């Protein structure tokens, strides 16, 4: 019914990397740097 891929809570800023959402653009931001010092080894995603 309500429930699936498409269901209610989503944001137009939400990560898509990790996926947080966040009250405003420029708030996603801030968050979205996590994904810039984080240095991974390599085979991480998936
Ligand atoms: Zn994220």
């Amino acid at each position: 019914g309500s429930s699936g891929s498409s269901g209610e809570g989503e944001k137009p800023y939400q990560c898509s990397e990790c996926g947080k959402s966040f009250s405003g653009s420029y708030r996603l931001t801030q968050h979205w740097i996590t994904h810039t010092r984080e240095k991974p080894s390599g085979p991480s995603s998936g």
